[PDB]
């Protein structure tokens, strides 16, 4: 068996830098007694070397088109990361080593949790045929898990990244790495100089771990970083890593989701094959009142409770569950109610405003209510949100202090009229301090004391002057306003950018006003 | 005594990657002196690789009426859970047959203290008939307490998720992990982050510890949380898990 | 910078490995939007109009360089003067020297006598550069407050 | 307005600007706590009748609720003069 | 806990250990104990 | 100047300038803490109201 | 008595052509080229300072340096000196102050050598983002180079 | 009479000669001088000495300067002893004094 | 190579507690293998003692 591991050393294709140490010490080998602990760590290396893979590589699959479909059936809503790992098959599929050293294969997914992340290795190791390994980094916290251990400490077992080149079986694989944010540290090595060890493209072709002491190659290995936040992440490893944002999944998606992936898997491991429906009514009213953050989670546990409630009421009695599940008789599955929907009641109220901004939960309507009282000459906002909107509402009431002989206004309101508004707390600004022209025309509501009608939603910021700000994150609050029935969504003008990320289904209910100032918006909206 | 632990393996029922792996590790047993350090840990390993069950299942028992009859001579009117567990068991009275990925859940029980969500895991282990090890996990501040070390260092464990896989014995236990809230999260020390690997309902079954650093099914684990409150859970952890939230 | 050159290169990659007839690409700020997803942020440019009452800022912070707007509404109120913006009160204080200023040379440019108590003064600040850097753009207020009054 | 309330009608809601009521969670325990002592007529939220059918049979047969939208409903009834 | 001391898992002591028969007795102002623990444990509400 | 103050104050940047500033515009009366106060220097401002 | 200059500190965002200012100045001088890292925290106790008696990898990166350039004076490009102190037990020791100075430059003890090596003629290029979290006894007496975006 | 005298503080706006102050008492003195910067070290147990349990364990700044000095008296100096940041980790005011 | 630090001892590790600890670090010193990786650490102790 010492010549039968001979023969596999140059059986496998095991690289140049190798060769000589591999021979010089398995002829070290053969005249020192094999019963070693020295010999027992010897054969152990010797045997590492030669089931480890370096060069017998998977066949990349020649074409894109049968990879797309292997990826439309496995995930839906993610369509730029679909388009970020058939970009790399077109990276991959294009050059195939003309003359090209300075690769990038690193990518990373950070979004809400339970968006995907985790099973994507599950799905693009099944689209380009290339195996798989899981790593995890959950609570990795030090160094020597993926650094390893010298052959010198009694009971050495190399790192966890040559592990899951020890069960993937093939070099060219695919990682997906667990957690990459609550990574944690300790003394005695920080394991982000681990992975910074891992993931550089100067060190990709070089690795020398420190149990194989030689260079391993990190090189055409494609990497899936999974993590939370990127605040957390530890800075060279935010830094030098292809970062995709994910966004959070919304109802559009979600009803697409249920139907078609989540809901037949776990009705599959309740036992009603085809003995199960719901509609797509109840799927939306799950989404929309019983679902409350940006993940599937939830509408996973939630259908599944649906699942396991219809399991109960066709094992307790032979009844049939093939009945659909609509809106009203899901209540019994689910008890409560644990959220509230947003009413658009089209009547008008008298100093309301149809809100619209976006929670990092999903897009959710507002409805922003003020009224004018002959009090003082002071303004209170009372709706739990910060000075962001406070400014946006000395913008408001000092446009309309202008312009006071087209509105009706009498001569002194601003001293004589108390103004109070309320903001409902879904509005968060990171991006989006959103919904000004609603703060608009709440004081214009409330101060004219003509009503506001409740058929058209509104979205947008306060200039001084009478115009508006843009806004990003449009796509959730136009879904969310077409969520609630209601099709008239003012924009600014300068937003004719993202009708092309709305495709033509949601687009063709959206009467979109591109509205770009204020006394348009008043002019629009305001039921005399 | 390495002519035993083949057998062993055999009767075990292992999967055919950790089957070769343990055989390939014995074969490294084989031909050492069995005096040194090294054999100490790889007798160790071996031996955790033995004692962690495989295929060894107890019967669910697919009775309704014992299971609500046990939970209410346990417990009283707690009536969103005992519901959960008698549809648990009609889900794996139908799936009794159906080969699918049966990944048994995680339930977060939250409210105040003293409900009895804190300790309602020994009624859940007298429910199904079968075996309970109550997992500790009130503020730890150590990730490879829950994951395990490696076995170069040098005394190592495979965490007390193994060791409650060791003094119960079968794949399908009932785990009540307690104080899930009380976690400690930061950068020196999260756990959380450990609840993470372990709480996947679709990637328990690739559960790797550090120790016998192998995918472990835990599809079957009938996993229970518990917490006193809900905003102190980290932000991923919460989400994984069924919040059968009962209230005071 | 380079990551998103990156992106746009595979972009066009993508649809050369389904049209392969790039002899020649060219790429204009024109079709740079079908690329690259949604604008990220919002170029600040020239506003294309010759006469409304506001100015145009400047500021300079490590985002970069950008074209601040500052104006004002003279509303006829009760002579309060006010910033509207979450930054610094000096800008108000400049503010308030061309107040100073347009109290000193009230008659050239057709202002009435009781400026300063017939007109409430709002004064935007729109933005979030120059927390310390640069943080003065006192001559845009003093044409705001000039144009508005 | 110097005017007293009604004694035997304790209440729960929510506040809104315009003076809409919006409905209020965890209600079982409040429901029958005003069901301990003696008050029988109780004043819910118009949306709460989704959380109220959670709450079991003698709760609701022993008291009186009234779903309410707007709080001059709530104050055409405990103004006695 | 007296459900758990019977069955209290140390870090080191691996096995679960028998804690029940002992007499914990402990000291303090309430307001600084945990909710969990001053809901767990007897007050004795011993005054000036 | 109508509103300019020249004025001294110890720094650890060694000798400063200074320039106080006070326009008082109408309003509601109260004092504004603008220009980066201490702890000490609003006392001195109420000492000269 | 000055043989040697002080020493740089490029500071700026990190992104900048650091490295090509590196490589234009050993083309400068025409020199063959090194860069070296220090990506993380990159612990100089347990990684520089081995004292030869482990296993024995990595005799000192600044000699990793001097075999892969093999020439005595090259340009060093020392990258991301900011991120050296940890808050850790024996992470942060400022090693590099023994490397860098004049006054033992001429002279260097290693510590895996024990052997005075002739860093003499050697010249430093040294880029560090933040000022902040440099240590203090190197930007006492180094130079600085402000590149601004 | 006693071995102990009181130790010097030199204070003002940074960049007044101090270090160079400390070299030219160390000039007229005939004696060596270190310069020390205190504040990148965020631990008491640095300074004072971690155990020999850690695999790298150098020892402390002050007696890394004591010890590059090699003379068992040296004019030392203690630069940086006011500017230290916020994360007061392992609390080094005890150990600063008690190598004083 | 361990004398040349007796010498560091008898001619500069002169006062008796400070020299105790350095006397039973070098009872120490012969008693593991000076290639060992605890060993850099029990070397540098009396090296930078001394
Ligand atoms: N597009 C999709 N199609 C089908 N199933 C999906 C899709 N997105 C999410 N899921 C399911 O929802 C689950 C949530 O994804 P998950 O893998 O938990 O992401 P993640 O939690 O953010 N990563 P991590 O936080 O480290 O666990 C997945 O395991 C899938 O089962
Ligand atoms: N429905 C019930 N029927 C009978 N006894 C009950 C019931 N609910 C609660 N109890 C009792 O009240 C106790 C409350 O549990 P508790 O002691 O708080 O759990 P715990 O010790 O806190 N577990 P943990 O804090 O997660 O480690 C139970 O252990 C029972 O003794
Ligand atoms: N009062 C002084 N008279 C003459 N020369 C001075 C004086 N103060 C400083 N210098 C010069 O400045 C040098 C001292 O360096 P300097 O820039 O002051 O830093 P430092 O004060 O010594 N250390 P630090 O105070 O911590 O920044 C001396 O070598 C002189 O060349």
């Amino acid at each position: 068996e010492i010549e039968e591991l001979r023969e596999r050393i140059e059986k496998k294709g095991m690289p140049e830098p190798v060769k000589e140490k591999a021979l010089k010490e398995l002829k070290r080998l053969e005249r020192m007694q094999p019963g070693s602990p020295e010999a027992t760590v010897s054969r152990t290396y010797l045997d590492w070397l030669l089931e480890v893979p370096w060069t017998e590589a998977d066949p990349e699959v020649l074409d894109i088109s049968v990879t797309k479909r292997v990826l439309d059936e496995d995930h839906y809503g993610l369509k730029e990361v679909k388009e970020r790992i058939l970009e790399y098959l077109a990276v991959r599929q294009l050059t195939q080593g003309k003359e090209v050293k300075g690769h990038a294969p690193i990518l990373c997914f950070v979004g809400p949790p339970g968006v995907g992340k985790t099973s994507l290795g599950k799905s693009i190791a099944r689209s380009m045929n290339r195996r798989f390994h899981r790593i995890s980094l959950g609570g990795v916290r030090d160094e020597a898990e993926i650094r390893g251990h010298r052959r010198t400490y009694i009971g050495a077992l190399p790192g966890k990244i040559i592990q899951g080149m020890k069960q993937v079986g093939v070099v060219n694989p695919v990682f997906l790495l667990d957690e990459i944010d609550k990574l944690s540290s300790d003394w005695r090595g920080d394991p982000a100089a681990a992975l910074l060890e891992v993931l550089d493209p100067e060190q990709n072709h070089t690795f020398t771990d420190h149990y194989l002491d030689v260079p391993y190659d990190l090189s055409k290995v494609f990497f899936i970083t999974t993590a939370n936040t990127l605040s957390t992440i530890p800075r060279p490893l935010l830094d030098r890593m292809e970062v995709i944002e994910i966004p959070g999944y919304t109802l559009h998606e979600k009803r697409a989701i249920a139907r078609y992936f989540r809901w037949p898997f776990q009705v599959k491991e309740a036992g009603l094959e085809g003995r199960l429906e719901i509609t797509d009514r109840a799927i939306e009213r799950i989404v929309q009142e019983y679902t409350r953050e940006a993940g599937v989670r939830n509408l996973d546990r939630e259908l599944s409770k649906v699942a396991r409630k219809a399991a109960k009421d066709y094992l307790e009695k032979p009844w049939e569950g093939v009945r659909v599940v609509d809106a009203e008789d899901l209540e019994a599955y689910l008890g409560v109610p644990k959220y509230r929907p947003d009413r658009a009641e089209k009547e008008p109220q008298v100093g309301a405003a149809q809100g619209l901004a976006w929670t990092p939960y999903g897009g959710t309507l507002l409805t922003i209510e003020a009224v004018a009282v002959p009090g003082t000459g002071k303004v209170n906002l009372t709706g739990n949100l910060g000075e962001v909107m406070k400014e946006s509402a000395h913008a408001a009431l000092t446009y309309l202090r202008a312009h006071r002989e087209e509105w009706g206004l009498p001569e002194g309101f601003h001293k004589d009229y108390d103004l109070h508004i309320h903001v409902p707390e879904g509005a968060t600004p990171k991006d989006g301090p959103s919904a000004g022209i609603t703060i608009a025309t709440a004081l214009a509501s409330a101060l004219t004391g003509r009503p506001v009608r409740m058929d058209i939603a509104m979205t947008g910021e306060i200039t001084l002057r009478g115009r508006v700000l843009p806004i990003g994150g449009v796509k959730e609050k136009l879904l969310a306003a077409h969520q609630a029935g209601i099709h008239r969504v003012i924009l600014p003008k300068e937003n004719a950018a993202e009708l092309k990320e709305v495709p033509e289904e949601i687009l063709k209910d959206l009467e979109i006003h591109f509205v770009e100032e204020v006394g348009e918006v008043l002019k629009l909206l305001l039921l005399p």
